[PDB]
């Protein structure tokens, strides 16, 4: 019944080794017993075969294999070598035929003449034989073929050094990864049109990057440098120390650091360190750097674009466009120039030129154009921008200023900048000699390949991922298997093995235990984790099948046995120690410097004991190497490793110390050290970035420097764009769907405590990720605007869970030290930890009501101000057990918490004896302690001085005589005790209960004020009591005799002294004793105000006040006294009680804003009332410009607007008054009530205080406590406002 019909199928297909990606093949060789690159230095067939080839990629890592034999031959009748590579099953494809084994064709010498243009061991090489000649390049070369030093301090050692140095012989070239000066002299030659790219030099001496002298006509020229820059005794951009050269249309765009405490001269600048010649110039010529100096002395000269300029040296049409950043401002620090002033007898007219110079630098501690300002300054023109040339000026609180040595611009430097309109080249890349990829895009047939689908390209660019090493026949075999719905179909950046999220990279160790899951990553930032078992006992090539998918999975290594390596190499490398010379050659650093600033005491033994396991997971990743029985690589890679043994673990101790913590049970030190793919570039490999990490030099490894350390160097390793967009990234793939705030809070072990404020709408805004409003810790410490983002790795990598605490709020992020609280009545254990932890989160509680209030009062959209981030650091003095003793401990001490923390983060603190101190955008405690209640009053007195410029005002400066403590202490601070008497607003702290005698302040501020009229309420309130007493005690004093008259009022006066700027305008309170004529004039109540009278009791001086002092009003003190200074500034004490009078009569944005924050300037400068400070014009604001502009017209002077007040509170009382007064007054054989009903009772006791108080005068060291007035005084204040609930209301009015 049924005919056979057969049936076609396909054919099977052999499966083999290939390397379809190649860039370029390099040819090694062990002649001399070491191992050397040849390049084309095969000149004649080699007898012997000792060579071994290492093949590059760009797709994945290089794939050294030895090599089988050579011989010469003719691809196209051109004498080339037949290398021919070797490997177990390895496979070569060329024009769909098979070769058995991997050839390439090495040609022998080119014809190129005139100059060496191959590489830079020739070039190099070819310069040192003869130092004169001319040498172009040929092709984009790197620097490290160079073996770099025995001792030497540069690559070309000779005095003549490469006469004519072209660098375009059709194009451009390039020279990459130089790391130290390029010639050491240059004398007569003609540097031209070279590009250093990525320069990381080093050096004890003047270090630059294409010199370090320029003895004759050095004519420099299109030469454009860049990379980082570390120095000891000079820098320069392109030569340290040029004479009679002219560095013309050349340019540097890098970092340069010299923060070494040397006390020597050195004179570093951005471009040229010194130019000393009548002929030298600096023409067209740009410098984009970031310098952070140390300069300590008037000898060390920072410079900018050039360092000290001698001898009639010009500077034309040059430009620098970074972020100078000097420590102290000491030393002659300068925008464009550090000095241009001669070293010997300097005559002036041997000085220093410029002509059209700008400068768009942020300047810190230095001058904006020349750090050293002259009579016969010889500048002659200068350009700038508005910025940062802050200059730390040191009050009782440190502050920033301005230096004033400048020649202004505004924005228009978009266009003033392109005066030099070069804008690019075109430098060239490496080059590459190949590619012998199978899938040619040319279409012979409409399929690549027998059998290729050109939907599926994406599919096979994803199994090239999967399997490497394979033949492109089975990458397109599984290409077609892969399931249509299967997820392959995007692309694939290289996926990693976890072992149930371990990571593991020693394939050869853990092959045979299955590799239980595989995390693929995608290109959309999504993950997926597949499961495979280790399927088939390839052994060349490690096979796992994936779970379900039909496909299979082959890790990216060979299986290669590392055991004679690492048995070979650790004896070598387990005799280091970190205080031994080796370390001290391999990093470029004297004998003077110390490494503590490195804080790799102890991880340096951790990986020296554990070094076996990380060298062996090292090699797995580091290349691949295909051999069975001979050792002609393996000698390589020990070589290798012995010859840099030293930077080796000193590399691996850094990555590992500095990243340590992991996502999710993931090391991130797996991920870093190792798996240099996660983010695609798998051309690097791991091994080479540890070595060339630990080479970097001391300032690179520093740990203050990671983040910079990362983005400049173990950047372009990865693929990443910077250290916490890795970060990012590495949570984004493992530990998905979870805000990197919590990542960071649940891998911190700082007890981290954040408080978002209680107003709804702020607490919405601040718990959402996105930035700029959120409240997490790791959104603020990795965002720009954050000086210390050094801060972060420190804190994920923290040992011991109980030694940092952190408190965030809005408008700060404040860090301090378990250790720092402990004492003998708090152990390190179980008692500490409480105390600490309840504490934190009482002080978060209250500064959040700090800012809380804060953001009620502000309306003018300067709420949204208050979303910054200044830092609170602790004291540093750590305590101990024994005694109750602090040590202050700043640096190079064995204290955990400093090794661990506030060291790696690069602050160094001041240190000042007593109290808190602010530096304008951080502040610090050094005697009183975040934590206690005393902290939350000391916290608001310094962020008044921090946020007093802009937040707090409406963004107008402080007034022109009013110095920063005017603020604080007397206006907007809150009191230290509820009990204190003076005039103040509570906005911390919250009283229970306890302090409800005796109270005198608002208990509640949370409930207090909800708005700015609550707080003018408030106010008015108050001072509507205070006015009252005032009255009262007012006509008690008028109608009293001469001598006790005298004794109790004194008057106070406005003298002017000079500022030390030019004025003499602001003025100073000065409390004398008055006139018998002026006490026979007062004769009633508005006789008291005419005559400017103040009251003795409370203020106890009798002498002048002081300006910048911490003066407080109080309640019960009368001053009479309008005090308008119609010259300029009031002064610090009726300054202080005017503000507060204009709050209570006008609002807080409408009065008591202009009163005290220069809102008028441009008003009084319209009007004529304008000033020089410190060589600006600036307006003046007299007070009778603010009389004017707060109220219209209605008021003529001060002493009217008071007289008003005046009047206005005795219409209200003189009929109506709360009869709920009840204070009883006495505390023993006391009235049971006073029981005020009519105003009549409280002027008859306060009249019969005054008079009773005049005779019996107490003028003694306690005017406080025997005093009938104050008490009474105090009396009725408190039974007012225990009345009132605080201060709504005083006398009720309609009825």
């Amino acid at each position: 019944d049924e005919k056979k019909d057969d049936i076609k199928e396909e054919k099977q297909v052999d499966k083999k080794l290939e390397l379809r990606n190649i860039s370029n093949v390099e040819l090694y060789t062990l002649e001399n017993n070491k191992y050397r690159h040849v390049s084309s230095l095969s000149s004649v067939p080699t007898n012997p075969e000792a060579y071994f080839m290492k093949v590059k990629s760009e797709n994945f890592k290089d794939v050294m294999l030895p090599v089988k034999s050579i011989e010469s031959a003719r691809k196209d009748n051109q004498d080339v070598y037949k290398i021919v590579g070797q490997a177990n099953d390895l496979i070569q494809h060329e024009n769909n035929i098979t070769l058995e084994n991997y050839t390439y064709y090495l040609p022998k010498t080119v014809n190129s003449e005139n100059g060496v243009y191959t590489s830079f061991k020739n070039l190099v090489d070819a310069m040192n034989i003869n130092p004169y000649g001319t040498f172009r390049l040929g092709a984009t070369m790197d620097a490290r073929e160079v073996e770099l030093s025995d001792g030497q301090e540069s690559y070309i050692n000779k005095e003549f050094s490469g006469k004519l140095i072209g660098e375009n012989k059709g194009k451009y070239y390039a020279i990459y990864n130089l790391k130290k000066p390029l010639f050491k002299a240059l004398s007569h030659a003609t540097i031209q049109d070279l590009s250093i790219k990525e320069a990381n030099v080093s050096s004890k001496e003047d270090a630059a990057t294409i010199a370090k002298e320029a003895k004759n006509d050095t004519t420099i020229a299109n030469v454009h440098s860049s990379g980082v820059i570390a120095g000891e005794r000079s820098i320069g951009g392109l030569i340290s120390q040029v004479t009679d050269s002219t560095i013309s249309n050349s340019s540097f765009t890098g970092r340069i650091t010299n923060t070494y405490d040397t006390t020597a001269t050195y004179q570093i600048g951005g471009l040229v360190g010194k130019l000393s010649g009548v002929g030298a110039l600096i023409e067209k010529s740009i410098s984009s750097i970031d310098m952070a100096t140390n300069a300590n002395t008037g000898d060390q000269v920072v410079g900018g674009v050039a360092g000290v300029v001698d001898k009639k040296a010009t500077i034309r049409n040059s430009y620098v466009e970074g972020n100078l950043n000097n420590v102290k401002p000491f030393g002659k620090v300068g925008g464009v120039v550090g000095n241009l002033w001669d070293r010997e007898t300097s005559e002036v007219s041997n000085s220093g030129n410029l002509t059209n110079v700008l400068s768009d630098v942020n300047v810190t501690n230095g001058n904006a154009i020349a750090g050293y300002d002259f009579n016969g300054i010889k500048a002659t023109n200068t350009y700038s921008n508005k910025n940062n040339k802050v200059v730390k000026v040191v009050q009782v609180d440190d502050e920033v200023l301005s230096k004033d040595s400048e020649e202004q611009r505004g924005t228009v430097l978009e266009n003033n900048i392109v005066l030099e309109k070069k804008i690019e080249l075109v430098p060239k890349k490496n080059t590459k000699i190949e590619d012998f990829n199978f899938s040619s895009r040319y279409e012979t047939d409409y399929k690549n390949l027998k059998d290729a689908d050109v939907s599926r390209l994406r599919v096979y660019k994803n199994i090239e991922k999967l399997l490497p090493f394979y033949n492109r026949e089975t990458i397109v075999k599984y290409g077609n298997l892969v399931d249509a719905n299967n997820t392959l179909y995007t692309k694939d950046l290289v996926s990693v093995v976890p072992m149930k999220d371990k990571e593991v990279i020693s394939d050869i160790n853990k092959n045979k235990t299955s590799i239980n899951k595989l995390l693929l990553h995608y290109s959309d930032n999504t993950s997926q984790t597949l499961d495979i078992k280790y399927l088939q006992d390839f052994s060349k090539v490690a096979e796992y099948e994936i779970a379900n998918t039909k496909l299979i999975y082959t890790p990216n290594t060979l299986l290669h046995s590392y055991n004679n390596i690492v048995k070979a190499v650790l004896n070598d490398l387990k005799s280091v120690q970190y205080d031994s010379d080796a370390v001290r050659k391999v990093l470029d650093i004297s004998s003077n410097i110390k490494l503590t600033e490195l804080y790799l005491d102890e991880q340096f033994t951790k990986t020296k004991a554990n070094i076996e396991d990380s060298l062996s997971k090292l090699l797995s990743a580091d290349a691949v190497i295909a051999e069975n029985s001979n050792s002609i690589i393996d000698n390589y890679v020990i070589e290798k490793i012995k010859n840099n043994k030293e930077a080796l673990l000193l590399g691996l101790t850094y990555l590992e110390r500095w990243y340590n913590f992991k996502y999710d049970n993931t090391s991130a030190k797996d991920l870093v050290l190792y798996h240099l793919d996660f983010f695609g570039k798998s051309n690097s490999s791991a091994l080479d970035n540890v070595i060339e990490l630990g080479k970097s030099g001391f300032n690179n490894l520093l740990a203050k420097n990671n983040v910079i350390t990362y983005n400049v160097l173990l950047s372009k390793n990865y693929g990443t764009e910077g250290l916490f967009k890795a970060l990012e990234g590495y949570r984004k793939v493992f530990l998905p769907n979870v805000s990197n705030n919590d990542w960071f809070k649940t891998q911190s072990k700082a007890y981290i405590v954040e408080e978002k404020s209680t107003i709804p709408e702020v607490s919405s805004k601040q718990s959402k990720q996105g930035t700029e409003h959120s409240i997490g810790v790791y959104d603020r410490l990795t965002s720009p605007s954050w000086k210390y983002q050094s801060m972060v790795l420190p804190l994920l990598t923290l040992p011991e869970e109980k030694m940092i605490f952190m408190i965030a709020n809005i408008s700060t992020i404040g860090f301090g030290a378990y250790d720092r609280y402990r004492s003998s009545e708090y152990p390190k254990g179980d008692k500490l930890n409480r105390f600490v932890e309840e504490n934190a989160q009482a002080a978060a509680k209250r500064f959040r009501d700090h800012y809380d209030y804060w953001y009620k009062i502000l309306d003018k959209e300067n709420k949204e101000k208050l979303f910054r981030s200044v830092l609170v650091y602790d004291a540093f003095r750590f305590g101990n057990d024994t005694n109750k003793e602090t040590q202050e401990a700043n640096f190079e001490t064995n204290n955990p918490v400093i090794k661990n923390f506030f060291g790696p983060a690069g602050n160094n603190v001041v240190h000042n004896k007593h109290g808190a101190y602010a530096t304008g955008d951080a502040f610090y405690y050094m005697a009183y302690r975040m934590l206690d209640k005393s902290g939350a009053v000391t916290y608001t007195h310094e962020m008044t001085h921090n946020s007093d410029r802009e937040i707090y005002l409406g963004g107008y400066g402080r007034r022109s005589g009013l110095g920063p403590e005017f603020y604080a202490k007397g206006l907007l601070q809150a009191p230290d005790h509820s009990y204190d008497p003076t005039i103040t607003i509570n906005s911390v702290l919250k009283y229970d209960d306890s302090e409800n005698s005796t109270r005198l302040q608002i208990a509640d501020p949370t409930q207090r004020f909800t708005n700015v009229e609550d707080l003018h309420n408030y106010m008015h309130n108050m001072f509507d009591l205070i006015y009252t007493l005032e009255i009262l005690e007012g006509r008690a004093v008028a109608k009293l005799d001469y001598n006790e008259k005298n004794d109790l009022l004194r008057k106070i006066e406005n003298i002017y002294k000079k500022d030390p700027d030019g004025n003499s305008v602001y003025a100073t309170n000065a409390v004398r004793r008055l006139t018998s004529d002026e006490i026979k004039n007062l004769t009633s109540f508005d006789k008291l105000i005419e005559n400017d009278v103040i009251t003795r009791r409370g203020y106890i001086d009798q002498g002048e006040y002081e300006r910048n002092g911490y003066h407080t009003i109080n309640l019960f003190s009368p001053i009479y006294s309008a005090l308008s200074s119609k010259i300029g500034t009031p002064g610090d004490l009726m300054g202080r009680r005017m503000a507060f009078e204009l709050l209570a009569a006008k609002g807080y944005k409408e009065g008591m804003v202009p009163y005290i924050s220069n809102q008028y300037e441009k008003e009084a400068k319209d009007r004529g009332s304008k000033i020089r400070s410190y060589g600006k014009e600036i307006g003046l604001v007299t007070d009778d410009l603010v009389l004017e502009k707060v109220f219209n017209k209605k008021y003529g002077s001060w002493v009217e607007f008071k007289k008003d007040m005046y009047k206005e509170r005795v219409e209200q009382f003189s009929k109506l008054n709360r009869v709920s007064f009840f204070d009883p007054n006495g505390p023993w054989g006391r009235q049971k009530n006073v029981t005020v009903n009519n105003i009549s009772v409280l002027e008859k006791m306060i009249e019969t205080a005054v008079r009773e108080d005049a005779e019996d005068f107490t003028a003694q060291v306690y005017p406080d406590t025997n005093s009938r007035v104050l008490k009474l005084k105090k009396a009725i204040f408190k039974a007012y406002l225990d009345q009132t609930k605080d201060f709504r209301t005083s006398i009720f009015g309609g009825k």
